[PDB]
Order: structure tokens, then sequence, then C-alpha cells
């Protein structure tokens, strides 16, 4: 399967995609990375990886939708199969988020449906959660709410910060998402036809 990596920041999920998709082994390889900001550290890691980058600044665009066609254009022209939000922070359109229904993951870094949003450390600080994790789920229409796929625990331990508990649970990220990925790939893994999770 070919795999459209979407980031927005630093890219550690991206390099952990990467690792795991050059496994023998790995059902997926990652033919392209899209950021919509420039100068981000993802870049650089896609680029010392071998992998084509494309900046789409979604500040140049009117609205979603003309921002999100300029993606599916180079998924197209990439021939992709499935895309893999890692750290990408711009929300998605209906229309694309239908054309890859079931073909979309995200990476969340809380144990959904808990802590919804761009800010699930702080919101599990807050909240004193002591166990928080991660999820990667299929991309559905409704903000972190598609189908899941795989979730890990992770312990909030006393004194954490946004600083710390985050590098905690993107261990975890860094395992479940390559996971996700090949079950995805494999076609081990699907969106049933009854939209829940399927395990064929
Ligand atoms: N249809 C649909 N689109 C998307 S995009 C995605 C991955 C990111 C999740 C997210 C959760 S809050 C936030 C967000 O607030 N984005 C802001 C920009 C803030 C920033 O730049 O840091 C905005 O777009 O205005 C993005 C999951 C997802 C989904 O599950 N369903
Ligand atoms: N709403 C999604 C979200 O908050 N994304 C989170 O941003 C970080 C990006 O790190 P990275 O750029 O090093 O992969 C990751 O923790 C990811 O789960």
């Amino acid at each position: 399967a070919r795999v459209a990596v979407l980031i927005s920041g630093t890219g550690s999920n991206l390099q952990a995609l990467i690792d795991s998709t050059r496994e023998p082994n790995s059902s997926a390889q990652i033919d392209i990375v899209i950021s919509n900001k420039a100068a981000v550290a993802g870049l650089d890691k896609a680029e010392r990886a071998g992998i084509p980058t494309r900046v789409i600044n979604h500040k140049l665009y009117k609205n979603r939708v003309e921002f999100d066609s300029a993606i599916d254009l180079v998924l197209e022209e990439f021939s992709i199969d499935i895309v893999c939000l890692a750290g990408f922070m711009r929300i998605l359109s209906g229309p694309f988020v239908q054309k890859w229904n079931g073909k979309m993951l995200n990476i969340h870094p809380s144990l959904l449906p808990s802590f919804k949003g761009s800010n699930a450390h702080e919101q599990a600080l807050e909240t004193g959660v002591t166990v928080t994790g991660c999820t990667v789920h299929f991309v559905a229409e409704d903000v972190d709410a598609g189908q899941i796929i795989l979730q890990e625990a992770v312990p909030v331990k006393r004194g954490d910060t946004v600083a710390t508990l985050s590098e905690r649970v993107k261990l975890a990220e860094h395992k479940i998402f390559p996971a996700a990925l090949q079950l995805v790939a494999s076609g081990t893994v699907q969106l049933g036809e009854n939209g829940k999770i399927c395990w064929v």
C-alpha cells in the first residue's frame, strides 16, 4: 500500500512510520510527506530518508475545500492508497474525508473518546487522570470520532507536565501507529460495511 504522511511539525511519528515501513515485512510504503507548514523538522526527516516532500501552506487558500483539493492533487499524483495524519493539525473538509473514508489514519494523544481536540495533554492533566494514552483511529468527518484501530495506555506520573507526559505518550504513539498502519496496509483491518472496525 502506498502511503502519504501529512505532518505539521516535528515529525517524530513520521520518523517511527519511516523506520517501520522499511522493515522487510512492511506492507506499507511511504511515498510522499506533505506538510502544511514550511521549515518544520518533519520535512528534514523525510528528506534525510529519501522521501519526496510537498509543502501546501493552508494560509494561501480561500477555505478548507480549496486547501484539501490541493492535498488530494498530490495524493492522486503519487497514487496514494492510505493517508496517515502524523501531527497534522488542520481539520479536514467533509468531501475530502468522505473520499478517503476507510483509507485515512490519525494519531491522537489521548485514549479517545476522552480529551478530543488540540490539547489532549493539557486536558488530561487538568482533569487529573492517572492513565492516559494514545489512539489511532480512522478519520471520520466528526473530529477525533472515527473508528478506533489501536490504543495504548500510558501512566500519568505525579508532577507530570505537558512536556514529560507527551514524551511518555509519544513512546506509545511510535508503537501503535506503525502497528496500525501495518494492520490497514495489509488488509488485516478495514472500516467494515457496518462502519465499525472489521478484522478481516
Ligand atoms: N473531519 C476530520 N478532520 C481531521 S484532521 C485530524 C488531525 C488533527 C486533529 C485536530 C484536533 S483539533 C484540531 C485543530 O484545532 N486544528 C486547527 C488548527 C490548530 C493548529 O494549527 O495547531 C484548525 O484546523 O483550525 C485538529 C483529525 C480529523 C478528524 O478526525 N476528522
Ligand atoms: N490532534 C492531534 C495531535 O494533537 N497530534 C499530536 O501531535 C504530536 C505530533 O508529534 P510529531 O510531529 O513529533 O509526530 C503527536 O503527539 C500527535 O499525537
